[PDB]
């Protein structure tokens, strides 16, 4: 896309199930519009990360939903694409949330999207545990 | 020995713009023992997290410490710093992101050749730079 872009500048596309994840709680199998979901993005023991970005996208452009910021100290919108959310600093962390609000019945699938780094390489990929895909139900 | 200082600094062999080098006044030249303000920058909207920083004498390949010439000294020590594992080079030392970092370069004795500065923004075990583009600048004797 074009935050995309920026997002994957640095990358190393490691696709696939790896030690970071990202879930929805609850596991739920389609979204309802308008409502919204605690979504999360944590590190297997020990491992941890100490930066990363999370986008939604339409299965691709950005009327995918509205992320809302449920901690302050350790996330925050990134202005350099400001629907996307990203860390308030570099820190150890093995866990951050944030909501996210599902957009208008009509809309299609979404996919939510996140990039980790641990140390200096940045990971992303296009498909396995950094990817939870999301549509209406059926 | 088969894993020296700079063992992960190579050259790209075979082929980005929103980063770019710079040398402060962008000389033509250098003068020997002059202390250069070195910035790499990202353009806006861009940013990046991490970068690695060497200066080569022409022609080499980076790998072995005696290719490198003059040198960097740091400037924000709280989250830039040399290589350990290649201390003439210079990276971060947090994943922070970043729209500019800055660093001095001093240049090295009269007769050292033309000297590549070089920043590299692909983060990966083995760093590798590109011989051309906006991440290098080449700078000879004044002579």
């Amino acid at each position: 896309g074009y935050c995309s872009r920026i997002l994957r500048a640095q990358g190393t596309r490691r696709e696939g199930y790896t030690e970071f994840s990202l879930r929805v709680e609850g596991d739920p199998d389609f979204y309802k519009p308008g409502t919204s979901y605690r979504v999360t993005l944590s590190a297997a023991p020990p491992s941890y990360f100490r930066g990363f970005t999370l986008i939604a996208l339409r299965e691709e452009e950005d009327h995918a939903g509205t992320f809302q910021i449920i901690d302050e100290e350790e996330t925050q919108f990134m202005s350099n694409c400001p629907v996307a959310v990203t860390e308030s600093t570099p820190r150890r962390r093995t866990r951050i949330q944030v909501f996210w609000i599902a957009p208008p019945a009509g809309t299609g699938c979404v996919i939510l999207k996140a990039s980790i780094v641990q140390k200096r390489i940045i990971y992303f990929q296009d498909e396995g545990s950094l990817t939870k895909k999301l549509c209406e139900q059926d």
